[PDB]
């Protein structure tokens, strides 16, 4: 005897049998009744399928683990696997923090492995005729947590014949060649991988509220957004309140408006290559990111090898914006960037960072901040905002997050401006104590403690995170509310919150321009007030 089950799914169930003494991972598919006659034949199509070939993207068999063997409430054999550690791709989508989908990286991660996981299958004639996100592991990885294709129950081999015939389970995804039952061929994939990622970075798609027999008209009545009656909506061309970069929302609204069809839909333009290299290509893009801090904000490039600071100015000149004799370009903390190296050197992407950017002037403050349309009127209004809050208040919160995110990423876009003083103001500070032992020796104590005063103030500094936390409560409060007690359409409490969140990036937005121009006046006319005390107070002799 071994230990306990998995779950449903193809020809029957899987089992996590952790072996009684040396401590295995083996997992079994069997059969659930006799059922025969070519299902019986084809489930012996299968085994032999998915012992076949192996790539880590992908399980690989195991044999026979004889502990029992085969015990069976069959005179059918049986098919084992190894059992790996993250769990459902599901799983994770599921978090309640891991709301409004996916913000990330570990998409690209999912995309680039389930890519890899598909060509395989297709260069193998093995049309998976299904993807769920219920069958797909993230598995814990040292360099880079991997992610693993399984469940391979309800497949076309091409050449010997088919797997199931069953929509066992939730069908929820999958293709209208499926769905109309009609002739298909390998464009159904590219469907469930495509809905996949949709879901991966919104949570959703267009769309699973309304179920699904059901919705299969709600089939833009095609490639465009669609209606509500409150608030519901059932769009591919553009999609909603989640970040991953502003130029991945590229590639969206382009890869998936592409792969997210029926028979032959591959991107118009091009006889290029569909689930391959299209999605690589705008997926291995190697970003820059420059943050302007006239507030101008974020920038973002795609750069090579062929292009060193000398092209990366051309381009912060001609966007928002100005020449390139007011460009300081801070690496981080400290150094500029060094010079003729290819920029293919600061972008750095995912495994467990920014450049920012200067000017030179008195200081101007720009606030304007990003929003979602489906969040506008939320405030103004208890419009009634029925049982569907898992939309909305969740929103809230990460059009907060967002916030916070932002004055965070300008923590690090001012306060990496002023180690650009404590560095420069110490090096022409005690250059001024071997050197200053020396009658003129009026200005030198005198312009050194009191601009060093004006270097003091700012070095040692501390609403919104504690407003991150509230936050944090009740739109989870709301999946931890039961199944019953829940539909009054009550919005109330998110309301202050995002205003509160709005009255602190107005206080901790300006107020990092008194640290910020208080490190701009006291980095000119504090470090150029030296070349008349530098060699101007030596020739006395
Ligand atoms: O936490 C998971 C989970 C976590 C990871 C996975 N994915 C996963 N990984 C390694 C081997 C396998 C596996 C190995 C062999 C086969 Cl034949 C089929 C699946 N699947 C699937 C589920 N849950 C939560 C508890 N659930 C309820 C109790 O089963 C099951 C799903």
């Amino acid at each position: 005897e071994m230990k306990e089950r998995l779950g449903t799914g193809g020809f029957g169930y899987v089992l996590r049998w952790i072996h009684q003494d040396t401590g295995e991972q083996v997992a079994i598919k069997q059969c659930r009744q006799e059922l025969s006659p070519k299902n019986r034949e084809r489930w012996c199509l299968e085994i032999q399928i998915m012992k076949k070939l192996n790539h880590p993207n992908v399980v690989s068999a195991r044999e026979v683990p004889d502990g029992l063997q085969k015990l069976a409430p069959n005179d059918l054999p049986l098919l084992a696997m190894e059992y790996c550690e993250g769990g459902d791709l599901r799983k994770y989508l599921n978090q309640f923090e891991n709301c409004c989908g996916l913000k990330e990286g570990p998409i690209r991660t999912l995309l680039s492995d389930i890519s890899s996981a598909l060509r395989y299958l297709h260069e193998n004639r093995i049309i998976h005729r299904d993807l769920k996100p219920e069958n797909i592991v993230l598995q814990p990885g040292p360099q880079r947590l991997i992610h693993k294709i399984i469940d391979l129950g309800y497949a076309k081999e091409l050449d010997q014949g088919e797997l199931c015939t069953e929509f066992v389970g939730t069908l929820q995804y999958l293709a209208p060649e499926l769905l109309e039952q009609k002739k298909y061929t390998v464009t159904v994939d590219y469907w469930s991988f495509g809905t996949l990622a949709f879901e991966c970075i919104t949570g959703f798609r267009p769309f699973l509220p309304n179920w699904q027999p059901v919705q299969w008209h709600g089939k833009v009545r095609i490639v465009v957004y669609d209606d509500l009656t409150g608030a519901v909506k059932f769009s591919s061309v553009l999609p909603t309140p989640n970040h991953l970069s502003g130029i991945l929302a590229g590639k969206l609204e382009r890869w998936l408006q592409c792969m997210l069809m029926w028979h032959q839909r591959t991107d118009p333009q091009n006889p290029n290559v569909g689930c391959f290299q299209a999605l690589d290509s705008i997926l291995s893009l190697k970003l820059l990111s420059v943050m302007n801090m006239v507030s101008g904000r974020v920038h973002t490039y795609p750069v090579t090898e062929n292009e060193n600071l000398q092209n990366l100015k051309s381009w912060l000149q001609q966007d928002t914006g100005i020449p390139e004799e007011e460009q300081e370009l801070l690496q981080a903390s400290g150094l500029a960037l060094n010079s003729a190296q290819p920029l293919t050197q600061y972008v750095i992407d995912c495994t467990v960072g920014d450049l920012i950017f200067l000017f030179d002037n008195r200081k101007i403050s720009l606030p304007a901040h990003p929003e979602s349309v489906s969040i506008v009127l939320q405030d103004p209004k208890r419009p009634l905002t029925y049982t569907h809050l898992r939309r909305v208040w969740g929103q809230i919160w990460q059009t907060i997050r967002a916030l916070k995110e932002d004055c965070a990423r300008l923590l690090q876009g001012q306060r990496t401006s002023m180690v650009n003083l404590l560095r420069y103001n110490t090096e022409l500070s005690k250059k001024k104590n071997s050197m200053t032992s020396e009658r003129e020796v009026q200005a030198l104590v005198d312009k050194m403690m009191a601009l060093q005063t004006d270097s003091v103030d700012l070095q040692r500094n501390p609403t919104l995170d504690d407003l991150e936390e509230q936050a944090r409560d009740l739109y989870r409060r709301l999946r931890e509310r039961p199944r019953d007690q829940r539909t009054p359409g009550d919005s109330n409490d998110m309301v202050r919150l995002l205003i509160l969140a709005i009255q602190s990036f107005e206080k901790r937005v300006i107020l990092i321009y008194d640290q910020l121009s208080k490190t701009v006046v006291c980095k000119r006319k504090a470090l150029e007030l030296s070349p008349k005390v530098k060699e101007v107070m030596n020739l006395m002799r």
